C-alpha cells in the first residue's frame, strides 16, 4: 500500500531523487552511474576514494518508526563466496539505527541499539547454484516491528525472522557506499523504497511483481533478454554443463572452469514474432537460435537419430539449415519461467513458426550415435523435445533453461 511510503528514491530524467512526497535531501559523489534506460538503476563500485557516494538525509519523518518496512532492487557482480565484509548501505550514527552489508555468501540487516546491543537478520545465498557467483538482481524486503519481529525476505519469500529487543535512536541519513571492512567489486541499485509500517506477505509480493515486468524474459542476471546478442544457454539441471557439437547433435560437456562461463558455443536469440520498437525477448514471442561454429553459422533444429530415443522423444541439433527448415523444425514460442534461484525461460517447438506449441524443450542422457560413431551407442547429454504429450513435464526442472551473456 503506496500511502505508507516515506522514501522513494529514484532515477527521473538522470537524477536521483525522492519522489515519496516527504523530500528528502539526495547528494551523488564520485563515480556513480545513472541507467538511462529501465530499469533506471544507479551503479556503484568499491575501488578509489572517489568511490561513489550517495547520501540521503531525511527531512524534518522519523516521528514515524515503530513499526518500518525497507524494500529495493540490488545486484553485486562478482559476488563470490569468499568475498571480504563491506557495507554497503549504512544509517548508523553515534552507535545507533541500521546498516546493511555483505560478507561472504552473506547479506546481513543489522539493527543497532547500542555500541554494546545489537541484533541481525541475514539471506545466505546458496553456494551449490550459484559456483560463478550470485550476480543477480534480487529484491530485498526488510520489515521490522519495535514490538515485535524483524523480518527479512528475498524475491517476496521470507528467509529469518528474529524477535526484537525490547528496550533505539534512528539516522536521518542513509548513506549509499561501499565500504570495506580493515578483487574490485560493483552494485547496481533500483527502487529503494522506506514505508512506515510493516509490510505483510501478501503485500510484499504485490510490491515485488508491480516493479518487472513480467512478460519479458530474463537472462541468468536477471536483466532483459535481447535478441542479436551472443548468449550461453544453459539447462537448470546441468548448469556445469556447456553447449558442444558432435556431428549434427548438440551435446553437453562438463565445464573444465566451473567458477565462471566462459566455454562452449555461443547462440544468438533470433526473432520471427514479437515487437519490433526494442530488441527486448517476450514471452509468447516465436523465435530460432543460431550458432557460430568453426566459423559457419549454424541453427538449432530436429533431427532424426540413429536409433528412437523414446517414445515421442526428438533430439535438437545444429543444422544447415535453410529458412523453411528452421521453420518447420527450428522454431520456439518463449515463455517466461522465474523462480526464487534463478532467471529462466520455457521452449515450447512452434507448429510452423506460428504460437501453436507442438512439444516442449528438456534435456536428457541418451544413448545413440553422433559424428563419427559407427560400432557403438555412446552416452550423450543432449537437448531433446518432448512431442504432444508433454504434460508431466510442464512443472519439470529440465524444460527451465537460462541464458549467460557471453559478451
Ligand atoms: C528413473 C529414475 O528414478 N532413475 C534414477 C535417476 O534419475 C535420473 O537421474 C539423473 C541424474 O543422473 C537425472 O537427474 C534424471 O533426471 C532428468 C534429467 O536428465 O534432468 C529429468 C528430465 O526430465 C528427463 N528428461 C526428459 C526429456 O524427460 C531426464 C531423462 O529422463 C534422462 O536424462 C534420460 O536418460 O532425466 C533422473 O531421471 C537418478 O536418481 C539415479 C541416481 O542414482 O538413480 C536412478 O535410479
Amino acid at each position: 500500500i503506496n500511502d505508507s511510503k516515506i522514501l522513494s528514491l529514484q532515477n527521473k530524467k538522470n537524477t536521483l531523487m525522492d519522489t515519496s512526497g516527504y523530500n528528502a535531501e539526495v547528494r551523488v559523489e564520485g563515480n556513480v552511474q545513472l541507467n538511462p534506460i529501465f530499469p533506471f538503476d544507479f551503479k556503484l563500485g568499491s575501488s578509489g576514494d572517489d568511490r561513489g557516494k550517495v547520501i540521503v538525509t531525511q527531512n524534518e519523518y522519523n516521528a514515524m518508526y515503530e513499526s518500518f518496512s525497507i524494500s529495493f532492487w540490488i545486484r553485486i557482480n562478482k559476488w563470490v563466496s569468499n568475498l571480504p565484509g563491506y557495507t554497503i548501505i549504512d544509517s548508523v550514527k553515534n552507535n545507533s539505527g541500521w546498516s546493511i552489508g555483505i560478507i561472504s555468501n552473506f547479506l546481513v540487516f543489522t539493527l543497532k541499539q547500542n555500541e554494546n546491543s545489537e541484533q541481525d537478520i541475514n539471506f545466505s545465498y546458496d553456494i551449490s547454484k550459484n559456483a560463478a557467483g550470485y550476480n543477480k538482481w534480487f529484491f530485498v524486503t526488510i520489515t521490522t516491528n519495535m514490538m515485535g519481529n524483524m523480518m527479512i525476505y528475498i524475491n517476496g519469500k521470507l528467509i529469518d525472522t528474529i524477535k526484537v529487543k525490547e528496550l533505539i535512536n534512528f539516522s536521518k541519513t542513509i548513506t549509499f557506499q561501499m565500504n570495506k571492512i580493515p578483487d574490485n567489486i560493483n552494485m547496481w541499485i533500483r527502487d529503494f523504497y522506506i514505508f512506515a509500517k510493516e509490510l505483510d506477505d501478501k503485500d510484499i509480493n504485490i510490491l515485488f511483481n508491480s516493479l518487472q515486468y513480467t512478460n519479458v524474459v530474463k537472462d541468468y542476471w536477471g536483466n532483459d533478454l535481447r535478441y542479436d546478442k551472443e548468449y550461453y544457454m544453459i539447462n537448470v539441471n546441468y548448469m556445469n554443463r556447456y553447449m558442444s557439437k558432435k556431428g549434427n547433435g548438440i551435446v553437453f560437456n562438463t565445464r573444465k572452469n566451473n567458477n565462471d562461463f566462459n566455454e562452449g558455443y555461443k547462440i544468438i536469440i533470433k526473432r520471427i514474432r514479437g515487437n519490433t520498437n526494442d530488441t527486448r525477448v517476450r514471452g509468447e514471442n516465436v523465435l530460432y537460435f543460431n550458432t557460430t561454429i568453426d566459423n559457419k553459422q549454424y541453427s538449432l533444429g530436429m533431427y532424426k537419430p540413429s536409433r528412437n530415443l523414446g517414445t515421442d522423444l526428438v533430439p535438437l541439433g545444429a543444422l544447415d539449415q535453410p529458412m523453411d527448415e528452421i521453420r518447420k523444425y527450428g522454431s520456439f514460442i518463449i515463455q517466461p519461467c522465474n523462480t526464487f534461484d534463478y532467471y529462466a525461460s520455457q521452449l515450447f517447438l512452434s507448429s510452423n513458426a506460428t504460437t501453436n506449441r507442438l512439444g516442449i524443450l528438456s534435456i536428457g542422457s541418451y544413448s545413440f550415435k553422433l559424428g563419427d560413431d559407427y560400432w557403438f551407442n555412446h552416452e550423450y547429454l543432449i537437448p531433446v523435445i518432448k512431442i504432444e504429450h508433454y504434460a508431466s513435464l510442464l512443472e519439470s526442472t529440465s524444460t527451465h533453461w537460462v541464458f549467460v551473456p557471453a559478451s
